């Protein structure tokens, strides 16, 4: 009843954070070996090395809905690529506590973030999304592989998820409960997006205005402004209350000085030209 506790994927060895229900015989091995392109999981270095020489995948399946320079996103329908998405969900569960869904991947669309070189498109992370979210969740689960965490890739995927919400003419919010790292990442993302808009629009924006500009829900906006102490309350209404000294002294922290990977909406292929 040994669990999977270590994986080898690409040129990375990664320790597990949580139990993932790989078949029992796969957990018995010291490490489990993942093809970084098709996400097939294997029990031995020799089966892994043989697969690397045979596997012709060099990128995620599905449609490449984003490509700028060597940063790429693939949209993968869980129904059209069931095995690939199950493998993805088992991999993700090694690093996600709350994720309970691994094999019934059909209700979901998966957005795979990759980093490309001459060899292929190397998986960095993903977020899943319900094709029909009754709550209004524009992200179900989001996971960045540990060697890529805290390096801007999670920020890119969060920004990407709100770009999709904009093109759908809707607001959206990540599904709860958030992971520990997702909660910090969303709070940091919401802060920068809201603080940048208030700096560049003179604050002449309501909470509803910000919600339409960013596809962030009014609730997530309000709780973020509350954390920034930038909202007044008047007769049941939340009112933005902000000055330049407030905006700048919150913006000029070290948090908002790493240059992001940036979602260039020009390179997002949402609708075909015909
Ligand atoms: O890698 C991430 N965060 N660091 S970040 O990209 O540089 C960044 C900077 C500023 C603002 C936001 C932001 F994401 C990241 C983001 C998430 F949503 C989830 C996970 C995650 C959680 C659980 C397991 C694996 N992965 C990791
Ligand atoms: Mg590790
Ligand atoms: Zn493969």
């Amino acid at each position: 009843v040994k669990y999977v506790d270590k994986i080898h994927i690409g040129n990375y060895e990664i320790d597990a954070w949580y139990f993932s229900p790989f078949p029992e015989d796969y957990g018995k091995q010291p490490k489990l070996w993942l093809c970084e392109y098709c996400l097939k999981y294997m029990k031995y270095e020799k089966s892994y090395r043989f697969h690397l020489g045979q596997c012709q995948w060099r990128q995620p399946p599905g449609k490449e809905i984003y490509r700028k320079s060597n940063i790429s996103v693939h949209e993968v329908d869980g129904k059209d690529h069931k095995i690939y998405c199950q493998n993805l969900c088992l991999l993700a569960k090694l690093f996600l506590d709350h994720k309970t869904l691994y094999f019934d991947v059909e209700p979901f669309v998966f957005y795979i973030l990759t980093e490309v070189d001459r060899q292929g498109a190397h998986i960095v992370g993903y977020f899943s999304k319900e094709k029909e979210s009754p709550d209004g969740n524009n992200v179900s689960c989001i996971m960045i592989l540990p060697p890529y965490q805290r390096r801007g890739y999670g920020r890119f995927l969060i920004a990407f998820s709100y770009e999709l919400s904009k093109l759908e003419s809707t607001v959206g919010s990540p599904e709860k409960p958030l992971s520990d790292l997702g909660k910090l990442s969303y709070r940091s993302y919401w802060s920068w997006v809201l603080l940048e808009n208030l700096r560049d629009f003179r604050g002449t924006l309501s909470i509803k205005d910000l919600s339409q500009m960013t596809s962030i829900t009014q609730n997530d906006i309000i709780s973020t402004l509350q954390s920034l102490n930038m909202v007044k309350y008047w007769k049941g209404q939340h009112v933005i209350c902000v000055t330049p000294k407030l905006v700048e002294e919150h913006l000029k922290s070290a948090q908002y000085k790493k240059p992001p990977i940036t979602v260039d909406s020009v390179c997002l292929k949402w609708a075909p030209p015909k």
